[PDB]
């Protein structure tokens, strides 16, 4: 009826929020983590790239808060920009906002009709451009890669079997021609991974992890904290190798999970992992 932001008291805990430190929160969406973060008496810088999100969260007037609309592949330059090159804390909940999910019109959802859009933000065509213009073996291997679909190669022929017939547009058209290529599935709606791979496909959302990743690193003070919650496999694995390579200490071995009873109120929160790590000296 609110949702509390995901595994928020853990985060939080993780980020190890000092007053007078400044922390970014690299997925500001509602504001939700955010909140807590200024409670503690920290200031933050907050990115989202969704012009919606942006807009909603300068809406709040929040004392502390410096929103700020852009990629967070772009973290170092966009911190310099603000006269920063060192924070205290970076936490990042991946995934799409509450408008992505609750408006058909930006065409995240299988279930609800909208436009094939899927962009978070406002950079790259959209997935209905993908979906009408790729080559059925580029088709096949990004959902292949992207959203680890067995039946890649059978859906993928089937989006072009239907596009050489009349171009798709809508999300329940995609939806309705993978469902009749691939029939039941136990572990979801058949839709549900060619969705997944064109969103990360059409975000450069791992790419953009990865740079994400490493700059965050680089800007962390001595001792801060670097806080992720995935939650899908492929950018799970992105952070589990990332924490672990990165030579930064890491300070959940396995990922912290939510308790059954947030899982029970917050479904979202059922596939999260948070992992984190701490820079040294
Ligand atoms: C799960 S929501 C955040 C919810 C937030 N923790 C709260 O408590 O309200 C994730 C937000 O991250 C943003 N986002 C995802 N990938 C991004 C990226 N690469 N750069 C900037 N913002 C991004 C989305 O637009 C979305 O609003």
């Amino acid at each position: 009826m609110t949702h509390v932001p995901v595994l928020y008291q853990e985060a939080l805990d993780l980020l190890a929020v000092r007053p007078g430190g400044v922390y970014v929160d690299a997925t500001l969406g509602g504001a939700g983590h955010a909140r807590g973060i200024l409670e503690r008496g920290g200031r933050v810088i907050g990115l989202d790239q969704d012009p919606e999100a942006v807009a909603r969260a300068k809406g709040l007037h929040l004392p502390g808060l410096t929103v700020v609309q852009g990629n967070f592949r772009h973290l170092k330059r966009h911190l310099a920009a603000l006269g920063v090159e060192r924070v205290d804390g970076i936490l990042a909940d991946l995934g799409v906002s509450s408008f992505h999910l609750d408006d058909p019109s930006r065409g995240f959802s299988y279930q609800k009709e909208g436009p094939l859009d899927m962009r978070m933000g406002l950079e790259g065509p959209t997935a209905k451009e993908v979906v009408n213009r790729l080559p059925l073996e580029a088709l096949a291997r990004l959902l292949r890669e992207l959203g680890e679909e067995p039946q890649a190669y059978r859906i993928a022929r089937a989006i072009v079997a239907a596009r050489e017939k009349a171009p798709i547009e809508t999300t329940t058209q995609l939806a309705e021609i993978v469902r009749k290529a691939v029939g039941f599935r136990r572990a979801g709606h058949p839709a549900r991974k060619t969705f997944q791979a064109l969103r990360i496909y059409v975000n450069d959302e791992l790419n953009a992890l990865k740079e994400f990743l490493e700059q965050a690193a680089e800007v962390l003070a001595p001792g801060g904290r670097l806080v992720v919650i995935a939650f899908h496999s492929l950018e799970d694995r992105v952070v589990k190798r990332f924490l672990r390579e990165s030579g930064l200490k890491v300070l959940t071995k396995k990922p912290l999970v939510p308790s059954e009873k947030e899982a029970a109120q917050n479904p979202r929160a059922r596939s999260a992992k948070l992992r984190a790590a701490e820079k040294e000296a």
